[PDB]
């Protein structure tokens, strides 16, 4: 009953409504605007919002579901990685969540750059990669995991834990398992990675700007919030958070595509019904 057909259908009605009327209109001021003609969606349909937006050249969000903070972009395209490791550095990001496959980021037809594996320079920025471990999540799908160590004259040099799952799973219980697996990972990441800041004495540990996860795939919507969410379920604080209340709150704050097929709802819903979190708001 409170997870059967009848409920999953109301949820995707609400949901459905939500999404259809976030649709970006052209030139809508609810989004982050290309400046001058120079690109910034890496899909046309797939938009930034714009008061939640990092930066005024990403395609990247600031999102809260309950208490959970994180940050949701695309992957950068090629002119913007100097931004998005500006944005990685600044953010003293204790985890970056890459969830785009291997073959993707190797298919030259999708422009996904590969930088987080590979040391280079990006206009002042200079970037050294550092393989550490590697984490089954079950089901034979790995996690690589790199140091990215971004360095630029006169800025604090900074360097950010990263989690790339190599391939996904396919849909039903591994894939369910795969992502709080996941979820496990990134949240352990993070918060090791927090801890060596707060002893430090950082700045940061006080700005509920900074200290975010960062998650992408290819366009950030929907292996993405799939991970946010299930994120979201593990914060202790987020008790009797909806799936209607956590994926509404993803899609204001980043784009109406968040969560993008049925498959991935389908995980959060499954998640949910293992803790006994309830689907809808009543
Ligand atoms: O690269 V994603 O928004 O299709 O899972």
């Amino acid at each position: 009953s409170p997870y059967g057909p009848e409920a999953r259908a109301e949820l995707s009605s609400r949901l459905t409504t939500l999404r259809n009327t976030l649709a970006p209109a052209t030139n809508d001021p609810r989004y982050l605007q290309a400046c001058g003609g120079e690109k910034l969606n890496r899909f046309r349909d797939i938009q930034c919002r714009r008061q939640t937006a990092v930066r005024a050249d990403l395609n990247a969000n600031y999102i809260q579901v309950g208490n959970t903070r994180t940050i949701a972009c695309q992957y950068p395209l090629q002119s913007q990685l100097e931004s998005h490791f500006r944005m990685l550095a600044e953010n003293r990001t204790p985890v970056l969540a890459v969830l785009a496959s291997s073959s993707e980021i190797a298919n030259q037809r999708f422009g996904m750059p590969d930088y987080f594996r590979q040391s280079g320079t990006y206009g002042s920025i200079t970037v050294e990669s550092k393989m550490t471990q590697q984490v089954g999540l079950g089901d034979g799908i790995m996690a690589d995991m790199y140091t990215l160590t971004i360095r630029e004259a006169g800025q604090k040099t900074i360097s950010v834990p990263v989690v790339h799952v190599t391939t996904w799973p396919d849909f039903g219980v591994p894939e369910s398992e795969v992502t709080k697996a996941l979820a496990s990972l990134v949240d352990q990441t993070a918060e090791t990675k927090r801890n060596m800041y707060e002893s430090k004495g950082s700045s940061a540990v006080a700005d509920d700007s900074k200290l975010r996860p960062v998650i992408h795939c290819r366009a950030g919507v929907g292996r993405t919030a799939q991970l946010i969410g299930a994120m979201c379920m593990n914060d202790s604080r987020n008790s009797q958070l909806s799936v209607e209340d956590m994926v509404s709150q993803m899609r204001v704050q980043r784009n109406g595509i968040m969560v993008q097929k049925d498959e991935q709802l389908d995980v959060l819903i499954k998640l949910a019904e293992g803790q006994g979190r309830p689907l809808l708001n009543s």
